[PDB]
């Protein structure tokens, strides 16, 4: 697996450092010299290049990468022309960071395999946490079912609450001072909690 | 619950639209007139103001909001001075979007209740998906346990494999009691 | 002792010249090449560096200085990030030139040992002289 | 008495606030609109004007002030032409904020009654404190 | 004799070409690289330097010139600090190109031996020709 990350910003630079940490060959490309110097130690290869130029793109041997990530999300012209070149160069997987809804529509027309909205996805997740302070993190399995990680419940056993049949929801795990429990069989004392169930049913448990 | 979102960018604008959709009173503040006009329909109140000025901050009645979100993540001076003013104004919860590690350190000194790295958090999650194409989405319960949503497994019963399987998705149908929960090392084995 | 003065302006350059005149080892740091050349003869060591970068800060042996004076008073971002790095490097004394009241509050949060208002302090003394002349 | 402060910076603004606090009639002049609005409440009269223009200077009744303080210390051209106009208008006392040694010499030639170095004077006091701490 | 012309504009460059044509040693100084290259062949010595810096002025051997012509007529700060430095280095004759009436007064205070108004003087001759044509 050889990965190319084009554009070293907050999003693109984070991908380079994480992939390099996992032990992958990463080519970091950016048009700004200061960015490339900073990430020269966090990538296998770091090049100062303009990704909108076909000659510079071919000078990098970009055809040797299965995955190319275009992490340019504030320059629509630079973002769309880069992915147009990569599609012309027959890159199998092209993942692009989109700016707005109109940028997303263009990238879908010119063939971006995956389109990413980092700030928009995080903003929705943060806004869910703001609305319900109990909700610490959640993953949306579907449009009606989700897994949500959450003093009345304190000193209460699992068998004490019958939300297993009352709400049709299952308690996946409970965190006890840095200790996790898998398949918690009642009864277990709840101290001052991961649950999977229907989205409406989960809200019922938070109420009671 | 009254929420104030300061700075209407990709991150701040997303919070305003989502909170407004859920039916909450949102005050959208931005120094750019074009941004405020765009989000005037996605907020209860939209104001063109400089959040680094105390007089403009008081003109908004910012003390009436329990939650203020400072979504300025490319202007460190504007971000840190805004949160310094809000802390001086005794706002209970101040959530700030940080730019880098040094910006994160400053905001922790001047008392930001929660510090958010939107692009950095997404970049780590995207990089996990790049490394393993099977991994579609995941939530890290701990540093050793996580829930990961994922042709050899095709036409194979659950009892056929003796490897907990939380749920399986069947053409838009979910079953309760491929989503698996287990140890991080053990998940890689599967 | 050894003094490091970061930012060679009217206030920072005046500290270097006075300390160097008194016979002290002074390290002069400025991001502007022209400033460093001017103060090369007025400092024991003059370096062109960006104080907001940790690697450049460590290249100067900044840990060897008991006193570091941050004399950037118009760039709040450069001033606050410099003293944040110096606080991390466990510098005993950090004296910073503040721009306004809000800059003073930020520096007090991030551990500036002493905060200086050169123009504001002089402006009060001049105003006192004007009133009672 | 009546004081006119031209240039609302860190040094000029500090003079206006201190004099206004003591209960004196202060005219605040600055070419920047944002500065004048900020100091509108801290001065008896705050005007947006260019002090290098004689017509704008006469529009303010600058002849009515015994003391005029020119607090422009980074623009040598604006500082020296202002005090040249004030000297022509026969202002009794003109106090000017100098930038460097050469600016001090020019102002002394064109009749600045008193020349002030805020950052340089504070930098010597700070350096004395550092040496004997 | 030896002439130094500082500032290669329409007026300064015309002096260099005419003096060099007459067979005189002319030192051409300009802060702009493009101007110096253009007048490299029209001067005995052409240097890219900032005339407001004393060290750069001494690097040129400016004390060896009896006549120095300061031909900066749109930058009052650069024009007045140059002739202030030249007056300090004891240049016998300093001829300066003035911008307006106020610039003329400043240069007369800081010891400009002769002050020239090229456009103003030509504008009067042209106006005389227009009236009586
Ligand atoms: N043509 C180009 N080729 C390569 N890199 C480029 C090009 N144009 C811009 N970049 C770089 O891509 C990076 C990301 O672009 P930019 O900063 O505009 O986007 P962004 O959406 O604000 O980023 P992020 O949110 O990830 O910080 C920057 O470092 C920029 O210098
Ligand atoms: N002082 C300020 N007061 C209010 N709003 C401000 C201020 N400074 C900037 N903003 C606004 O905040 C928003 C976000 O700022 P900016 O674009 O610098 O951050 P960002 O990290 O690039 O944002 P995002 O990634 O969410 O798009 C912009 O709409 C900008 O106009
Ligand atoms: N990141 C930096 N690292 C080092 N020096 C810097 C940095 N940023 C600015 N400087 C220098 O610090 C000096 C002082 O900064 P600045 O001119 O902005 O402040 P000031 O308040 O106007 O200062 P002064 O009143 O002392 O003249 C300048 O010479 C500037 O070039
Ligand atoms: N021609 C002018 N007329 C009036 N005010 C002016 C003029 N030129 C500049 N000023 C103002 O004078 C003030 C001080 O000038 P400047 O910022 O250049 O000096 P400084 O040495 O940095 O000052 P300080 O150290 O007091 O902050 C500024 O608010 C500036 O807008
Ligand atoms: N500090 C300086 N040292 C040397 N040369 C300088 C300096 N500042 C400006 N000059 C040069 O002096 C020349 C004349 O200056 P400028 O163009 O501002 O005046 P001017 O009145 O428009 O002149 P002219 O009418 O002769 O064209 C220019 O070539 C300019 O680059
Ligand atoms: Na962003
Ligand atoms: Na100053
Ligand atoms: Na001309």
């Amino acid at each position: 697996k050889q990965f190319a990350v084009i554009g070293l910003g907050r999003f693109g630079g984070s991908i380079c450092k994480e992939l390099h940490r996992m032990g992958h060959e990463v080519l970091a490309v950016d048009i700004n010299e200061e960015k490339v110097n900073a990430y020269a130690s966090y990538a296998t290869h770091a090049v100062i290049a303009n990704a909108t130029e076909e000659n510079e793109l071919l000078s990098l041997g970009i055809r040797n990468f299965e995955y190319v990530i275009v992490a340019i999300g504030a320059n629509i012209q630079a973002s769309t022309l880069t992915t147009l070149l990569l599609k012309e160069l027959d890159i199998p997987n092209i993942w692009v960071k989109a700016q707005n809804y109109y940028h997303h529509k263009v990238l879908e027309k010119i063939g971006a395999d995956r389109i990413i909205h980092p700030e928009k996805d995080m903003g929705v997740k943060i806004a869910q946490s703001l609305s319900d302070e109990n909700v610490l993190n959640y993953i949306d399995l579907s449009d009606e079912y989700s897994i949500v990680e959450l003093r009345k419940l304190d000193s209460k056993s699992i068998i004490d609450l019958n939300v297993r049949a009352k709400y049709g929801c299952t308690i996946l795990a409970i965190k006890h001072h840095g200790d996790i429990c898998l398949s918690p069989a009642p009864e277990d004392i709840i101290r001052e909690l991961v649950i999977m169930g229907h989205k409406k049913d989960i809200k019922r448990f938070e109420n009671e």
